[PDB]
């Protein structure tokens, strides 16, 4: 959980312009959060880039999952093995409003990071899911309590969501 770089944003909530693929084998954290969706298929994003780094052993272990378990719901999540990137991989689903689901389950997604003392994550529901990043942001600062290092790729993306924290 070596951390390095990350601009404190609150008592409980750091950041940094990275990629978090690049921070966990770095770090090597204790948990790793993934963007998810319900059934755990991990095709773009944060998602596809967390499975590339794992050459696909995160999707075979999220098929069995599936398989044995059937999906989350939108606002769950589930513990898995981080692989080579972390002990483990907190996949949990953010709600994908552009697909109409609610985003009062933004708040029901991050409470899962509750139950872990120290994560490295990205902001859920951003990018296709289609939630705004500030505001996605100002929900992570509402709802976690535990340390939360989020990375956050696009520099574009940081610099606006420091200026409207700082
Ligand atoms: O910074 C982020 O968490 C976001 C996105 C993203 C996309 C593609 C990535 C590819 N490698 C690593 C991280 C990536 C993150 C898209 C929406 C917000």
């Amino acid at each position: 959980n070596s951390f390095s770089g990350y601009l404190k944003l609150t008592d409980n909530v750091y950041i940094k312009n990275a990629d978090i693929v690049e921070e966990a084998k770095k770090v090597k954290p204790t948990v790793v959060v993934n963007a998810a969706n319900v059934y755990l298929k991990h095709g773009g994003g944060v998602a596809g880039a967390l499975n590339k780094a794992t050459n696909n052993a995160m999707q075979v272990e999220s098929d069995d999952y599936i398989a044995t378990n059937g999906p989350l719901k939108v606002g769950g999540s589930c513990v898995l093995s981080g692989h080579n990137l972390a002990k483990h991989c907190l996949h949990v689903v953010g709600p994908n409003v552009n697909k109409g689901e609610d985003i009062q389950l933004l708040k029901s997604a991050y409470e899962n990071f509750n139950q872990h003392e120290v994560l490295l994550a990205p902001l859920l529901s951003a990018g296709i899911f289609g939630a705004d990043p500030i505001h996605s942001l100002r929900v992570c600062v509402d709802t976690v309590r535990t340390n939360v290092y989020l990375a956050v790729f696009d520099k574009n993306l940081y610099d606006k969501l420091v200026s409207s924290f700082l």
